[PDB]
């Protein structure tokens, strides 16, 4: 059973990542991410009781001292693939410059690509439209990254979507 | 009468923002944005009494649930011009980044740049002279952000400059 | 005698910036920065007492009002040398990116390259052999920072190794 990791960042559609968490739950084994501001507009009591949900304190509760497991690092080897959906505007920013200052960028700025990585960004239409998004989704197409495309525009893709594309290739390879 | 939106970031010139409200508010509508670094340096009583003041926090006293109106595309949509003066070195380079975690950079995220767009630079000597200031300089300018120089350097160019830099250009087109 | 500039950013590396402050400290004159999350790692007793240790809230104890001493400026100036040991993948990527919002990147956004800049990268293997890795050194190197490379892979360089690398340099110029 494929080990998938979800996560949500800051866009007002993550009110449905609880739903998108219960598309995979049946066919994988799901752990979930998000940002301090998906929480903003996720309710946790939404998602399937057996996901775990890991937030940017937890990698204070898995490390203390040296030696320790540092929760990035062990959910980045953890997964067979990373699907971020919500992406938003300024993750899919610091997923292009590299940075990582909390537990979702932390475990992407670790990815080896070799793991499949999808997003679903979902952004307000100007947002959509401004050129920083053309210029970054370009630059994460070349990483390796595979994207699924907002609904016509920038709101998120539907979860059956997601969660088909993301089916679909695993069984292909 | 045109609808100006005036922000400040995080430089000293933001003393400065008060005045440079005050040139604006005869001729045009105004309103106010400001980082959260810019109040280190902004006092509140030195803008005009008719100016409203928008801060990080008013993103959550518009929107709470779905539906609602969101502060950063009510503004980006209400202004037909937005001047960053100052602009802090940090904010340049989130600018460039495609980077949007505040009211400021959100609002500059969503901006579709058939609106005009105008940056007064304020940073010490040593910032002006480092090379990620040309560096950004230049891509604001390829987005087709309008630069009002620094005075010789890196101080911010004076309010009355600004105001007739804008002026002018509304009135040619 | 040479003013050193040493600073710790976010690595668990940063365990060991007290013994490597004191391979400095006969020979030069050292003050030390930290970020926020390097202190997560660091433990100030293990510091020689000769030095000074500033944090981003330093930089409100040398300023207060229009005219004062603004501390990243004054260290900026003060320095002969900036060692960044470790230097994590997080600030790696603003510094890349011209970004400042801490003490220490303020610091380098304000850096006249005509100083040397060492850096000792510190990081997980995984976020080491990540590909934004080697984009982002590669944009250091071409601004002239020096790198000293982490030992296989990502773990930091050894103090005695970023003490000589320094101290062979200067001696040489
Ligand atoms: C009410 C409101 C709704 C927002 N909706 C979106 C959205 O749909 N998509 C997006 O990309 N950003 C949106 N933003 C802006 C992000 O929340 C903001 O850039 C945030 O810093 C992102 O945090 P994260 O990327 O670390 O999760 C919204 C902001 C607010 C206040
Ligand atoms: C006392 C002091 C004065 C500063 N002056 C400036 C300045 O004139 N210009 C600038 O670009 N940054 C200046 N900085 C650094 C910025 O305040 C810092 O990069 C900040 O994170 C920017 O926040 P913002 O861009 O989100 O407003 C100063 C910092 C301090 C502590
Ligand atoms: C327990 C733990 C250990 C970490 N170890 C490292 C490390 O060795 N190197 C690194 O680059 N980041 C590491 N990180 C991630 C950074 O701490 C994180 O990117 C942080 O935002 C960097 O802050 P700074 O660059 O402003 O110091 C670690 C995180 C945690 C929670």
């Amino acid at each position: 059973k494929p080990r998938v990791l979800l996560a949500a960042s800051g866009s007002v559609a993550a009110i449905k990542f609880g739903n998108l968490c219960h598309c995979f739950t049946e066919w994988a084994e799901v752990r979930a991410v998000v940002t301090k501001s998906s929480l903003h507009f996720l309710d946790k009591l939404s998602l399937p009781q057996e996901v775990t949900l890991y937030t940017d304190e937890d990698e204070w509760s898995s490390w203390n001292k040296i030696g320790d497991p540092v929760l990035h690092i062990e959910l980045r080897r953890w997964a067979d693939v990373l699907v971020i959906a919500p992406l938003s505007a300024n993750t899919l920013g610091k997923i292009a410059g590299g940075l990582c200052d909390n537990l979702l960028t932390c475990i992407i700025r670790a990815w080896d690509y070799t793991k499949p990585l999808f997003v679903a960004p979902a952004m307000n239409t100007l947002m959509w439209n401004n050129p920083f998004t053309e210029r970054h989704l370009l630059s994460l197409d070349e990483l390796g990254i595979t994207l699924i495309p907002p609904i016509k525009n920038g709101a998120m893709a539907e979860p059956s979507l997601i969660y088909s594309t993301v089916r679909l290739f695993w069984e292909s390879q």
